[PDB]
């Protein structure tokens, strides 16, 4: 298996936890970890195209995107490589992340390591909001934590 | 041609931020940026295996040394592909980084991007110290600051 990991910090209080790992080449990857400090609800949960946090999370960069195509949910056809949904905080402010997603890869021109994941403000419409923004962003708003997808043991 | 970047981070503050650029592939690495908060004098300077910071620079691991070498400096055919040497801090406790490398990659089997710069407490003896631990780490101590390497645009 190929392993990777994610700190996500930010400038107020969240931060969390995720890893990742991908049992053979090319296949799905499982990710898990914690998110804490959340509002209650759904938080748009997306690998960003670059792993650059010189300025915060802003200098990552739109949706990882290798394929030119529209924003989706991860269990849309038209997807962006990193869309990876939504996490749910509950009244404890903490998202416990479980997914299996199938386009993301630790390998490849899939490959996420090395680019930013980031948690936002709000919920991710999942390309079905209805206005431009929806099919380019998911309307999930600001960037409220996020770290460089690492390599790991 | 391909860039990458990392931010430093670390008490003091020991705090910067690196740039990484190869104009190709097959070519050799710029390193350059800047690093305040350092005591005078050297720092060792590595990329380390893992690009995890789950419990901060330590869960970064070894220098990368993907081809089993022992610890050099950097103008040395003995080293690990990490081994960067020292950057050098005066009495305002900045470092100016600038650093070409040929060993280093940011694509193929040395690559660096997903893993971890580590700024050390000490310098580096480039393996010339005479104890066992200058073949391993050069006696730079500990990890002051790290970041992981990311893509940049
Ligand atoms: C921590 N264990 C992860 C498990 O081996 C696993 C489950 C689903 C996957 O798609 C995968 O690649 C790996
Ligand atoms: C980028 N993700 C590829 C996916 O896990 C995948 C693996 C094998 C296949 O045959 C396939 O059609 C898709
Ligand atoms: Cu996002
Ligand atoms: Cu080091
Ligand atoms: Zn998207
Ligand atoms: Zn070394």
């Amino acid at each position: 298996a190929t392993k990777a990991v994610c700190v996500l910090k930010g400038d107020g209080p969240v931060q969390g936890i995720i890893n990742f790992e991908q049992k053979e080449s090319n296949g799905p990857v499982k990710v898990w970890g914690s998110i804490k400090g959340l509002t209650e609800g759904l938080h748009g949960f997306h690998v960003h195209e670059f792993g650059d946090n010189t300025a915060g999370c802003t200098s990552a960069g739109p949706h990882f995107n290798p394929l030119s195509r529209k924003h989706g949910g991860p269990k849309d056809e038209e997807r962006h490589v990193g869309d990876l949904g939504n996490v749910t905080a509950d009244k404890d402010g903490v998202a416990d992340v479980s997914i299996e997603d199938s386009v993301i890869s630790l390998s490849g021109d899939h490959c996420i390591t090395g680019r930013t994941l980031v948690v936002h403000e709000k919920a991710d419409d999942l390309g079905k909001g209805g206005n431009e923004e929806s099919t380019k962003t998911g309307n999930a708003g600001s960037r409220l934590a996020c770290g460089v997808i690492g390599i790991a043991q």
